[PDB]
């Protein structure tokens, strides 16, 4: 549990530090420093307006947006899950 | 379970007291009074629009909202979670 | 698995026999007839714009609608997370 | 879990073929091609503005649109949870 919850903060830090370097100044009030992009990459972890709200727009500027959004869904929906079962799991 | 679903009931409580205070006056058709924000909360812990139609904004007025805000849903959605899992769990 | 689905499917079309007959007069995009509110409660099902979308509009006009729509999302949103768990530890 | 995955990627691929044929003339910017139609697909799955975002947009030129969207949610959206699970069990 530990590590999983660990190698999603290391996941969640290179990602914001991605979007701030590849979308910020096109997109600055969603990607604009690394707080903004850490608090909207959670949103699309939660999966809330990802694709209307912000992978589209930003895919008008960036065709390829999706390489990068699509895995980070992929994978921190996937450890987020694991750590949620995990936490439970050791619980009982 | 029994436990959980109190536990629950207690948390959703004491953080509509909380936004109610805290963003009734600023936004009030979400947080005016305790059964406008109990609503809003529910509708923030299924995750249907609450960063794009609640947070964004609440954020414009109040920086800080996401330290509210994303612990409410980090702890709701696992409670939420557990709870559900519980029920099965028990009902084998 | 056979009950369950058969449950989830009896209060599909109760719900949808109720919300035709509650809001299909002043919502009849949404509820004007039993097939554009079972549509209309599958989404609200998968969470899908529940309450910015549906929920909220409906109450400027009918102010308690909340009864009616967050038991149906408690019941059904549970319904078919016992479900679809129901069919993969059968299939095992 | 190797073989699920596949079954979810041929699913897509001729989900994205059809969708295509079918609402890419009409909807272009949602099915315009092949890889339109994965991205939408996507986004569909992970349950994103699915009806008011899509779904009903393409309903008002093609009524019975619900046909190919609601299985293909109700599938994809099995398959996923049957596949996130799957890998977790494998693990232990
Ligand atoms: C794991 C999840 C971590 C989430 C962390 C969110 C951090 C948000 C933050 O620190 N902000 C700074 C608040 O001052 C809010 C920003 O999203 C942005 O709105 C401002 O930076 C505008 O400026
Ligand atoms: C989980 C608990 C959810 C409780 C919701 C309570 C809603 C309520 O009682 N309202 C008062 C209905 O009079 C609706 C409000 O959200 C607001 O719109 C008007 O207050
Ligand atoms: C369990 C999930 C069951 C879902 C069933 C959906 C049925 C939808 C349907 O039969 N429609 C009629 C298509 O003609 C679409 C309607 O939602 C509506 O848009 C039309 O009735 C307008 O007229
Ligand atoms: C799950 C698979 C998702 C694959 C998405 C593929 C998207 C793609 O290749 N695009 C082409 C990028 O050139 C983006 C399109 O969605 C569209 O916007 C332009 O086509
Ligand atoms: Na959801
Ligand atoms: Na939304
Ligand atoms: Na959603
Ligand atoms: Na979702
Ligand atoms: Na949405």
């Amino acid at each position: 549990v530990g590590s999983v919850a660990a190698l999603l903060t290391v996941v969640f830090y290179i990602a914001a530090v991605m979007a701030t370097n590849l979308y910020g100044a096109t997109f600055p009030e969603w990607f604009g420093d690394l707080s903004k992009s850490l608090y909207t990459l959670f949103q699309v972890m939660t999966l809330e307006s990802w694709s209307m709200g912000i992978v589209r727009p930003v895919m008008n500027v960036h065709p390829n947006a999706w390489v990068f959004f699509i895995p980070f869904i992929m994978l921190t929906t996937f450890t987020v899950l694991n750590l949620f079962i995990g936490i439970i799991v050791d619980a009982m």
